[PDB]
């Protein structure tokens, strides 16, 4: 109970300033800090609430998500069903999607505070300048968007700013991929990274429940398997911890994707086998990357010797030299060095 962190689920990376922002789950509270881990800011806490206004009155319940642009966080609010924004200029958090309880409209349309959202788990900005918000929608299997401006999803007419609304995803709880995003079936997806730029122009997803990892085309929505789990579109029960390519490829319960666009790599909080792997999208190589499999917490090693704990997330920096991984049930945020493969702990001051 030492450190200043409990359970934290997600951490993310600011372009322009190099800054981290970890969603300190079980503290209902979220953190912006310097690459060195000063805090700048604390917001939120101690206990769960909904509270919008200024930051020493604001709340948040066991927050998951952060994506951050132009001093602008969004915060997927989880156990209150909302997204929130943290405005870093106003110093204000509002509430721009959710009505703060849990709702099971599996197709959304309506604008912000008018629509009904699920267990919001995980969010990224995206670009129909930032004027999309892809979610991973956990709570009725699905990627939705959030339009920050008015624009147009892949394949979609322009919608007005604020609409809040199913992207991909049946609902059905499914490993399922389909030509058709609304026929693609998700379970539990719990992770985004966005890979706007070709050949790739996909979101990637953590999808929990199947142990998949999957991506989500930003040219027409499409829902490809890219590793993990088995073919049959029903089998939930298809987890592991097996190193190869696409389909032979084996994960439990992954939480977390982060695109690295240096190495055209993807690398994977697989969190329920407490392990970091990296997958090659164009291989479909799926190895593992850092984490023994045990629990044993090291706070200085080789990526090979190094330890997890159900890593809730994790996030690339800037130019890829270093992973931060949001390494949940240590209470840590750990620092890869993707140069000299070694792992140390980021302190928190």
């Amino acid at each position: 109970h030492m450190s200043p962190l409990l359970f934290p689920g997600k951490v993310t990376v600011d372009q322009v300033t190099d800054r981290l922002v970890i969603a300190d789950t079980g503290h209902h509270r979220i953190l912006v800090v310097w690459k060195n881990g000063q805090i700048q800011y604390s917001i939120g806490g101690p206990n769960p609430g909904r509270k919008d206004g200024i930051f020493s009155e604001s709340t948040f319940n066991s927050p998951q998500g952060v994506a951050i642009m132009n001093n602008i966080i969004y915060v997927a609010d989880t156990e209150n069903h909302l997204i929130r924004k943290i405005d870093l200029e106003a110093e204000k958090v509002s509430t721009v999607a959710g009505i703060g309880i849990q709702g099971t409209d599996k197709e959304g349309g309506a604008k912000g505070e008018q629509q009904p959202i699920s267990s919001p788990w995980d969010v990224v900005f995206g670009t129909s300048r930032g004027d999309i918000l892809w979610i991973a929608m956990a709570g009725t299997h699905q990627i939705w968007a959030l339009l920050l401006d008015s624009g147009k999803l892949p394949k979609k007419n322009e919608l007005t700013k604020g609409t809040c609304l199913r992207f991909a995803g049946s609902g059905n709880e499914e490993n399922r991929n389909n030509a058709y995003p609304h026929k693609a079936g998700f379970a539990q997806p719990s992770g985004l990274s966005l890979a706007s730029e070709d050949p790739w122009s996909c979101l990637f997803v953590a999808d929990s429940e199947s142990s998949t990892v999957r991506t989500v085309s930003l040219k027409d929505g499409a829902v490809k398997h890219l590793v993990g789990g088995e073919r049959d579109p029903m089998n939930l029960f298809a987890f592991g911890d097996v190193d190869g390519v696409g389909i032979n490829a084996k994960l439990q319960h992954p939480l977390g994707v982060t695109w690295d666009k240096k190495r055209n790599l993807l690398y994977v909080a697989d969190s329920y086998n407490h392990k970091i792997k990296v997958v090659d999208p164009k291989t479909k190589n799926c190895t593992t990357l850092a984490g023994t499999g045990d629990t044993n917490n090291v706070t200085s090693s080789s990526f090979t010797e190094s330890t997890f704990n159900e890593p809730g997330g994790l996030c690339i920096g800037e130019n890829g030299e270093l992973l931060y991984v949001a390494d949940t049930n240590n209470h840590q945020i750990k620092v890869m060095d993707l140069e000299t493969k070694m792992v140390s702990v980021l302190p928190i001051f």
